[PDB]
């Protein structure tokens, strides 16, 4: 029989598991723990103390080491014998030469994981990804594999790492593994559809977890234990929306406090727009922009009243229109606070009127909120900025108070501020006024 | 009447968005035309105080904004919401992409409002590049934002790509896709979809419908969307295009581009920085003098054919004469601009090749290469025979090529006496002055 | 009319006419004509330009057509559908015609580089024109692979014959990948090369290299190979020793190009961008890089001597694989210890020596002193040269430490290796290697 000793967490093992299926070679799987859980008896079988190892023959049992030599043994043992290593001496040489480069790519990716907010380690990953894309382009005509439509050993050697790095590098370093390597992305995309790859691949959450051991303990997302991570600030009204959504939909997230002006030199790797909020998912995806984060939170959250009224197109319109108009209110309010323009005040008034008039139709029934008795995405969109308006006016506008001219919007503001969700999110009005005084 | 009434202009990419979604989702509506700008009626301004189209009317109540209207239609036709994505993750990607389309549109209209601005051009390069990176970050195979799946992300943008491809070329000499190959593939695929094909304006309407943005002084504005020839009254290469135009009654708006130096803006219209250049009503560029002659001869409907189509051997004949004309031109201009026996011998050889072919009379009787009238060969050479007549013998230290090549002299003479020649060429003395100015400029240091 | 084409099978310009002929399904009588010093006077009579091709049309009224592109268009114009290879519209045709007008520049850059293959400046000029041709394709394409996407047209025909020959020839003569700056041109070639019209008229890779030899300078370093295998080499390099052992053992002929080192010539980076010897170039114009991968290539294509890799036996291929990997670690330790000292490197060397020794003691290839038993295999070849270096280095430069006193089977392998005729024809004397180590330490300071 063939006995393969592996961890389901190990990309080197995955190489061998892919080849086995590609070649229709059967084997008995033996689970073997890694690092502290690696047993002594296994170290006696393989003194290099790594997985995989292959054991051949029942009676006179011998061992084979190293994933690429084992992969090659399996390829040489199923028909056509050796096909995965190429069909000509020229093609085989190009597969061999490629294989002799994959280790630098791996080393660069693991190096980034070990220091994920290093600029210098980020540039090394860029350069190595680009380098590999150049090797693909030099060998390819059409793609998607290294030898075009033929899946070979070149692809097997690399794919297990592409699978795990895509979510892992986004989650731990805000890095897109493919940003400098479009050809490598098309190679990964086609490889991931092959039964041999998809039936042996771990989940995105598993790829993040299985790489946790490389990442430094002080990296900002580590306290999340693989959960949703919200990059945040206690004073930012845009973040407030996300945290309101989260409180309203009982949506657990790990809060990372990012200071602002100055923000840390690394935050630009998490969001290239250098703004909070930013949400990262347990699948290693980035969800950017406060109201987009709110809408995301509302799609996947299980507990609560819906913030977006799915199933009703007209009601979805109302919420969409209020949120758009809330955007125009925000732009007007924030400009007017910071630079004090007259064009700014007029745009604030216009947008308030758009909000107020739709509030006056009560499309979500009676009650003080745009959502009626309860807050919807509309309410979440506007409330933090009404709170900012309450702090700014009339102290810092020589007497002008927007809320004297817009009673329904003042109702929504007072009723929002008085909810439990609001009081677990917002600073005190004085803290907001003080922030304005520091700013000017 | 129907449940849905849509207020639109056929000139409007924002309406095109909603019209695409209607057909994708197979949702029917009554169309109501609304005039734009000065023509917008008050009854419509009362319906939508933002004073833009589209607006949707349901039942009654109104719904504003193309992206909100598009989403209503997506949320009203099975399968409900499908254009906005099949998962939270995919829907987020679409929504983030939709939040960036505004800036692309703004960079595009920025360029149309100031089409020869380097600064607005750089900004369009950067926003196109940026859109392509967004596409690269979400795509694997393409062609759409979500690969094989057409979604709202494509719908938002497609109407602008359709109109900007011909508009940015015509008004700016700018290729909308030069920094955005993925965006090109997305456009190309979308254009073949039923929903987009059947609701698209023609290339000429695209150009017309953006004219209102373009400065009045922009150099191509007097063409009123017709053919535009970037020209100069003294350039023999331009004379070919204009002779061809006269011979085929092909209407073109002439734009006089001064030379030595040419205006800085001209390199935007032809990156080779040369005249002539022809722009078409469909917003395409046609570069190089003899290529332009050829193009004019393909699309023109009046006059005798410059290229003898339907007869392979005679088409060879013209091609051969035109190639040889090319060597004559190289020789002559090189000898006029710099002297040199190398260039003089080139001229003589080329003249000889042309003379030997005229001697075979493949187009029958007459003084022209084309017999009784001028063909593409005659058009290619004549302006250069005219420059030779001005240059020789006064500035060639006595040498007169026409004394040694009589059929080519025949061609020049008969060419110069046609009405087309007399409507195109300057006087022989004007060409002599041109030559004298050039020579003095060359002695300036 | 009845057709006769004068061609050479070596000439890409004739190739163009031959491709169209097949695309259009036009028949012709082929007449071979010699080139250069072989061109006969009777053909020089027919075409005073003294170039191939020429087309003779008709048996009664013999007339001659010149120039591959004019001849190509003539065949396009007399086969149904008439003129389709020049495009289905005025617009597409214009794009085809403009592209045709740039091909000559690309040919010139490519021939200019063959004429001076190790020139940085000719190589840059080739990079830039290859990049320019790719931008033209980008500008006209939506999906590729041809200039007009799925339609094969005259733009492709004009360029394909050159790509076919230049791929092998530029690699063989210049170490240059014709497509490195032109990925779209590559897809265009790879698609055209599957068409019957192109596949059945293309010469072999070897013929492409021979047919271009006449352009390449006599002093270019691969010229003595007369198209054969070329090994860039150095008489003192143990990585090169691997390739030369494989060669000797498999009776594998190669033209040795001695490349000096420390400093290597400034052109060597063009042959191998890693700046290292050995590098192997094949008759088909492929580069084979890295010493042990060269040993493996050699062992695949050779037909004489015993196999170095035991193909057909998975388990035995594993043993050789594992030994070569472990030799890899030994080389790493040895070289690092010699060059820059250090106890880390000495421990690596020892460990690796033990991996090798333990595999030897199982004698997986049976009785005898070599890892391959009675004869050397890929394993012995990977390691012998570095055993020789080990013998030169120790104990003289290692303060008395002699690795071979601790690993007797490895010592046996070394001794028996060194006594082979193959090793005697490859290696320098031990004394020479000792000076080479001394020279390196003196060069260090
Ligand atoms: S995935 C966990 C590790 N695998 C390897 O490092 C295998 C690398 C070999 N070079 C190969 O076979 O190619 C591993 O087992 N590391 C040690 C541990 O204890 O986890
Ligand atoms: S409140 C702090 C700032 N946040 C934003 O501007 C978020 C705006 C986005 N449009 C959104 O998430 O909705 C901030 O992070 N400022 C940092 C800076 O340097 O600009
Ligand atoms: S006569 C003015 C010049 N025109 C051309 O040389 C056109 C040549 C093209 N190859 C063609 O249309 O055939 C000109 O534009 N000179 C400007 C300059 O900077 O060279
Ligand atoms: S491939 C051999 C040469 N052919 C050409 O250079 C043709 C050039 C024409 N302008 C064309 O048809 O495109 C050739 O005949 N060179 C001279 C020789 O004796 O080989
Ligand atoms: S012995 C001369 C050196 N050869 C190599 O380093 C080849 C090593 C490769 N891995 C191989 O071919 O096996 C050499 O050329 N050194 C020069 C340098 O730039 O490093
Ligand atoms: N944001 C609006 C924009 C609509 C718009 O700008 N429509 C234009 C037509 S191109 C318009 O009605 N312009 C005013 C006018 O034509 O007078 C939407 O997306 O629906």
């Amino acid at each position: 029989a063939l006995k393969l000793y592996v961890s389901a967490t190990c990309p080197f093992c995955h190489r061998v598991e892919i080849v086995a299926r590609e070649k229709q070679v059967s084997y008995d799987r033996v689970a073997v723990g890694l690092r502290e859980e690696m047993p002594q008896w296994y170290k006696q079988i393989n003194p290099r103390e790594t997985v995989p190892t292959l054991e051949v023959g029942n009676a006179d049992k011998r061992f084979m080491f190293e994933s690429m030599l084992i992969a090659q043994y399996l390829d040489n043992s199923g028909a056509p014998a050796g096909a995965l290593m190429g069909s000509s001496a020229a093609q085989r040489h190009q597969i061999e030469f490629f294989l002799a480069q994959v280790g630098d790519f791996i080393g660069a990716a693991h190096g980034l994981l070990r220091d994920p907010l290093s600029g210098e380690k980020r540039k090394a990953m860029d350069d190595n990804a680009a380098y590999v894309d150049g090797l693909l382009a030099a060998n390819q005509t059409t793609g998607p594999y290294y030898c075009d439509g033929e899946f070979t050993m070149a692809d097997v050697a690399l794919v297990p790492f592409l699978v795990r790095l895509k979510p892992a590098l986004m989650y731990y370093a805000g890095y897109d593994v493919f940003c400098k390597a479009p050809r490598m992305k098309a190679l990964w995309a086609a490889a991931a559809q092959r039964a041999s790859v998809r039936e042996t691949s771990p989940t995105a959450a598993q790829c993040i977890e299985n790489y946790r051991h490389l990442v430094p303990e002080s990296a900002p997302m580590m306290g999340a234990n693989g959960g949703h991570v919200l990059y945040s600030n206690l004073f930012c009204p845009f973040v407030d929306r996300a945290r309101l959504a989260s409180e309203l939909r009982k949506f657990q997230m790990h809060i990372v406090e990012v200071p602002l002006h100055p923000q840390p030199e690394w935050y630009k790797y998490i969001n290239p727009r250098d703004t909070v909020p930013a949400l990262f998912t347990p699948s290693g995806e980035a969800v950017h922009e406060s109201q987009l984060i709110v809408q995301y939170i509302d799609c996947v959250a299980t507990k609560g009243s819906a913030l977006v009224p799915r199933g009703d197109a007209e009601k979805e319109y109302e919420v969409g229109f209020f949120v758009e108009n809330a955007g125009y209110f925000v732009g007007g309010l924030m400009s007017w606070i910071i630079r004090g323009g007259e064009d700014a005040k007029a745009e604030l008034q216009w947008a308030a009127g758009e909000l107020e008039q739709q509030l006056a139709k009560h499309p979500f029934g009676e009650g003080p909120f745009f959502g009626g008795k309860r807050m919807n995405a509309g309410d979440v969109a506007i409330l933090p900025f009404l709170v900012r308006a309450k702090a700014f006016m009339p102290e810092f506008s020589g007497g002008y108070d927007l809320f004297a001219h817009f009673p329904l919007l003042n109702g929504l503001a007072e009723a929002g501020m008085a909810t439990p969700e609001a009081k677990s999110v917002f600073r005190t009005l004085e803290e907001y006024k003080e922030h304005i005084r520091k700013r000017q």
